């Protein structure tokens, strides 16, 4: 189970980034959205978690910086607010066809708990079954369910198990298929407790601002400027000043 | 399980609205109650739930907006307040056949919880007998045989799972069968917490203006006149100003 | 287990309301205790919930409005206070023969909460057994026996499942075979919380007034007057002014 | 199990009350003790709870109003209290033989609840061997073993029950054999909750003025002087001014 | 399980009192400790509870008032404070052989609570075996073992069945075979709460005095005096001012 | 089971006092430690407890008042503190070989709680091969081990059966054999409970004077001279002023 | 299981102290580590527990006062800290080869209770297997296994069983054969409450000083001077001034 | 079980230390990172924690004081924070080869609290394979995972079970193979309570000072000077001033 610290460099050497659409968002990334990680953003109300679910389904597909080929995407949706039709715009921004785009991502609702756990045991196996096809999976939101089908707190023992037996797999399918995962969540503070800050790597609050104008900063500080970034949301997605 | 996001947007092509009979109303929604979601409208007693509740009965039978051909509406009352008279009058106004319009509205009570969750296995399967007939399917409400069935602070675990259960299958039925379901639930807040909240892909709070007026907005704000609208109810249903 | 709009309106056409003996009375309740419907009456000490109670007995035999033929009464006791003697002066001040009234009652006393759902499997039954011929199910109390046979606070999810088991029972009669059913409820507010509230679609309270003058409100306002009612008690039960 | 209000009124011709030997007292009751009822008597200490019990003992012998022939009694006594010499002094005051009195006396003890409670099955056996001879059951008092059996705040629920089984057959033999049931009971208000409340179909609290002079008052007020009256406790049993 | 009054007052004619040894203390009790009851005696610290145990050994096997014989007595001891030595002096007062007195008083110790059950079967037995014999039946002290095997509160229930258990018993044995018995409790208001003060037909308090004058009232009042009365404790035993 | 008080006064009449050492605390005790009795005696650390005990393993083979002969001793120590070396020296004091003293005195460890139990088992069975031989049997101290093998408030329900078990075993050998029991115990008032305090028939309080100056005190007052008395620890044992 | 005091007198003339190597600290310990017993050793942050551990290992090879020949030790490291090469210096203030200090001292780590009681197992065994040949059982330290086993509230009950179970062990072992065994406890007021404080005969407290001046008082006072005593720490250990 | 304090002493003549690479923190450590123990650094984010991991991964390898020979590490990432990449910069400090040091690190990533015990057993029976050839074990981090199995404040007793099951296998590792345990852990004071404060041998608390300067202290003080040492963080690891 252990492997040797140059065998697992020759692993990492092959880690690349998605870019958001925001070189500021990038910088604060170095580089983008990290395979081998799980990036998690989180925001209320309104903030751009689902702008930024949907730029990704495009910027994946796209020849990036250090030699990233670009490649094919996964999208878990428990929001039901997954919607083709925002892709096309993108795409546009981008100049790609829209059918290709929409031909690389792979979509599911999930509605329980369980069944969004079973999903991942299908993505698994899928990004098994042959490699280096797939670069991001996504799962918007990440534990929205979890609070649906264990509310109150008698229940609570079991939603831990359940949540972290999940995010465990999660970890895994990440550093075992070198694949970035990006999932949102909501705020109660994120949701989630110690369960998920362990999860995952990177962790992005998201607030609002000038108008369309919207704030990233690396959960827990420090107070720092370059701790932050600015970014817009636009009719072409993610986007800078 | 999955599909390609190509093949969601060609299964989203055929999303419709139905007018709720407002205009103003129907801004706000988009174009009115949305398939392959569910509205949640919730409010005070005297408010529109059930005023809205039968004139959907009405507008869901006319072609409409967007391609929308019109289709038969199924109704569940919780109730006991379900008026086919109601129908005649809303039927006048958009001068159309009252036996028609009757003809093409099923109906039942519920009496039960469990009895409110077997009448989704029969709805379910008969959209399944033929796609594409039944457009609309009412819940009026959503909820009030679960606090009916569980109260007394400490029985909810089961409450939820059940409430659960019964919003996985309305959210697949929605999705799976291209129909609208709406929904009316009760206040204290709206009840059914993050359970109810999740399901709903829209949710509209309702409460009165001076007399015959209405307001109607998304619930979550922000204090935005964009996010209110302004109705009637009237003999001929909901209407405008 | 769904009926079209159009027939279930059918069905309504066949819907009566019972006389109350008050003019004042009826009108507030839009001519009378409606059939396919729980009516219910609370009021503290010493309200004409009673009056009321043995005055329907009366009434309901009579040919009314609406070409409501009349017809005969179930009345199940738990109060230990139905009198026929009483029914003898009532029928008097409607000129009709007091055997021939009394005939057309029957009567039970329940002792426990389990035997009072015994008594209502046996008048479905009975309703069943042919129709058109019973027109109203009184039941004097609807609970005072479910506080009686679950009292204290470990014993309340059981008193909910039985009294909730029991009022869907009431709702199914009522609407199956088209009976007006009226019952008392005594006070702690009345008692029965969501449960009971839920199951009646009408619910009056009763209050005392200038000597012998007494004052019905449909519970829960508005403060508004014709949402309030004056009638009398008197040797004939319940009069006007 | 329903009889016509008819036969009901039929059987209610029958019901007969027992003097307590005070005018006074009578008129409070509409005649006195009531057949077909539980009347209950709580009191102070020293208030006539128990001379009231061995005044019926002998009144219940003689022939009385409303064509009451007179018949026998069955005493139960928790309280240790019951005195065949107290019957000898009330026989003089009523003109009529001792020994008769006490021959028309059956009377046991009751050791504890389980107890009180076998008692009631040969009563009620008793009373249907020959229907009519018997008149009057005392119990003396009603629940003094239920605290008995039954103390420490976290228990009730088995009294409760228990408790809830007696009264409902009490009321059963009470009123499917045309007897009169008296009843005292102690105070803290009166002992026995809403079980003990709703099971006595009339309820009497009893307290003393000066000396010789007790003041009786029908339970739930209101303070109306029609609602209380004056007797004297003598050597002769319960008598008047 | 009944009998006729007339039978029970033949049973009463029989009623004997044991004089205390006070004529003060005996008046108080209108003879003395009485048959067929449960006389209670409780008091602090170092009240005569035990002198006067001793002195019921002796005036029980005297001829006293009403034709009382005199007879023998049964003596359980709990408190390890019974001394034959005591009784040679008492008997001296009333001029009678020791000898024959120790001869007419049956001893035994009892260590456990349900030791102290085993004993009252024997002695049950023991009175049946033949009758008119024994005359007193002393327990000293009624509840101490009690407190001792169920101290704590976890355990209150059963302490309270056995308590009671056995305070039925002892009621039956009192009145089925026609003796006194006389007991002994101590003080946190005397313990045992509803269940002993119940059991017990005469409950006795007992406070100190002008250095060996004592104390006796009827325990709850009222602060009449003549429900109080004064007595002296002498080496021969109970006796007046 | 029963004796007569003539049997039981029989044997009372071989009731003994083991001399303490101290006329003056002997005459609190009514000549010193008690057959057929358990004598307790508590105190602060370095009061006499100890020191009584050794002193008593001699003072119980001294022929005595009363016609005491003198016996043997058997010592149970839970406390690990008997020293075959104080008894040389108290031996001296009483001008007795310390061989035979030594000789006299049987003795054993207690480790645990269950151990202190099984060792009475062997004491009593050791009187009951030959009786008269054995006179004191000191345990130091009583309850330690309880204590020990039960704390954390919520355990007490075992200890306190355990405790009760050995207590009235203690009583039963004490009273069966004729032997004096003597125990020590700690403070914190004595420990206990009621248990406790039940089985020991007296019960001393123990602290300092003036250095070598000790005061005795029966526990329960009164604060009269008569029940306090003064001692003096020495080289020789429990000593006077 | 007993033995007279002469046969445990004899045992007692066996009793050996083993030198702390402070004179002043032995005095305050009547010569030393007493054998047949538990001497407890607690103090805060850095106390010279582990200091006098060492020091004990050597100084009870050495012939001392009395007659003691010197011998083996056992040690028991539960804090790992034993050092071996500590000793060769202590060897070297007492002028012995420090090859053979070492060969006459056997250890084990401890790394769960379960081990540490195990370990006790083979200790006791080993003893018995030939006798008078090993002087000392040092555990360091007592119980922090068992804080660490049995953290939390819930299972303290568990704890306390084993750790009683283990001391009672313990004392048998020092008594059955005439070892000193020495335990070191930390502070949360030392560890273990009523069970370890009953199961040492001596508890010494242990404080800082005049920089390397240590502080010894015999826990639980009095203020008293020559309760207390004075040592230094130092290259050859535990010393005077 | 044991062994002779000869052998232990054999036993630790192979004790080694691991540079930090700071002078300074050395110092504090007697030479570093020990063998035969466990040494756990926790300090607040952006503290040297997982500077220090790497740092170790290279000096671990060097041949070093005391005649250490170097070798290979062992590493167990649950933080997924190890980046072979570091290990470059610091191997160019050191002067040695790239490949060689990163062939000399196996790594493992642990991804759940069952996973990271499994890991240790397999480590186990790695070092079992041949001695020698490893001298390091480092977690980072020890208890990330517990919090994450096990949080909700009433669960610990699971979590601590399997907690201290793993930390005394990693004690019997540590000891048994002659190795150095590195642990990181996180703070809120550190987290592990007693159970891992017990089994590390020397914490380390990290702070920062100015920038790249960070400051690292024995956990429980004391204030002095030498219990603290100051370093910095470098592209070649912890360095000096």
């Amino acid at each position: 189970g252990f492997l040797t610290a140059f065998e697992y460099s020759e692993k990492r050497k092959m880690v690349f980034h998605i870019t958001t659409g925001s070189q500021e968002f990038d910088k604060l990334l170095g580089g983008g959205i990290e395979s081998m990680a799980i990036t998690e953003a989180f925001g209320e109300f309104r903030t751009g978690k689902t702008q930024l679910s949907h730029t990704l389904c495009v910027t994946a597909q796209l020849p990036g910086a250090g030699g990233y080929p670009g490649g094919k995407i996964i999208f878990i949706d428990t929001e039901n607010t997954f919607r083709p039709d925002r892709l096309r715009d993108i795409a546009d921004r981008f100049n790609v066809d829209h059918d290709a785009v929409l031909d690389n991502v792979l979509y599911a609702r999930a509605y329980t708990s369980e069944h969004q756990m079973e999903l991942l045991d299908y993505v698994a196996a899928k990004f098994h079954e042959e490699a280096g096809i797939f670069k991001l999976l996504i799962i918007d939101s990440i534990m929205a369910l979890f609070r649906v089908d264990f509310s109150g707190r008698g229940e609570l023992a079991e939603r831990q198990q359940k949540l972290a037996q999940m995010l465990s797999r999660l970890q895994k399918i990440s550093e075992e298929y070198n694949v970035a995962v990006f999932v949102t969540n909501q705020m109660t503070k994120p949701i989630g407790g110690h369960i998920l800050a362990h999860a995952s790597t990177t962790r992005i609050s998201l607030r609002k601002g000038r108008g369309e104008l919207r704030i990233a900063k690396i959960y827990d500080s420090p107070e720092m400027p370059e701790n932050e970034a600015t970014f817009a949301i636009t009719a072409g997605g993610i986007g800078d000043a």
